[PDB]
């Protein structure tokens, strides 16, 4: 699976490694996938407008072959959200997660 | 819905924040929804490649997007970033649809 | 066709039009269509995790309008990933591609 995030956040080089730790635990521990075949981006410093303002917000797609669901998504959600919570200070209402279940 | 934008021009932050609004409003107005419902992201000085050059160029991803809305949708973000940026050559993809 | 590329190496522009130029020929000629329909994109200096470990790496998203014919994915695959290879030093083992088989043509201007 992988997951690209985009921020409007620049974030430096230790946060964007924590970020990418974390985000790599908890998709394959949640899809059930080893590490192995887990990628995360963080493009950080890209300029974002949402809800008219340019407020700390991010945007993020997760594609998965197989292994989605709603069993799956709320839980990948709210755990990804809570990382940039915390790592990024980004309120979950500013931070949309797309998933794709990929052919 | 979000708009995920690439241009090989490097952006200043206030022609940024111009273009951001600017679509924004084009968006929430071709939509019909609230600006509460638009996210626009701009990934400037990505270096581009098309019709083999590397003249001023973006490229455009729709996600989460009435018919008819994307045609007109893409045009007026093309002719935004052709004013504010003078890029003349523009792709826009509908993506996850 | 679109080649979306994100790479966490940082690229220099004479390197990064290499990359630009090559892809571009080597898509045109897999797929079959004129290079007027290729776009490329290199996102580089990007952070990336693979297999929990942040050594040079790719992403690409080769998107075409209706997919490619049978073996034409793979093949454009290992051509994109030797152009990684050589003008970056990525493994090809850390070289991820996706395919998106778009229904509906791009909007152009
Ligand atoms: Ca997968
Ligand atoms: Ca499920
Ligand atoms: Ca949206
Ligand atoms: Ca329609
Ligand atoms: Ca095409
Ligand atoms: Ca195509």
């Amino acid at each position: 699976p992988t997951l690209n995030l985009f921020t409007n956040i620049p974030v430096d080089a230790v946060t964007c490694s924590d970020i990418l730790k974390d985000a790599t635990k908890a998709v394959a521990k949640i899809i059930g996938k080893p590490e192995s075949y887990v990628m995360i981006l963080l493009n950080s410093g890209v300029p974002i407008a949402f809800a008219g303002t340019e407020e700390p917000a991010a945007y993020g797609e997760l594609i998965s072959i197989g292994g989605l669901g709603p069993g799956v998504n709320g839980k990948l959600s709210e755990t990804i959200s809570e990382i940039l919570q915390i790592k990024l200070s980004i309120d979950s209402s500013r931070f949309y997660i797309k998933f794709y279940d990929s052919p």
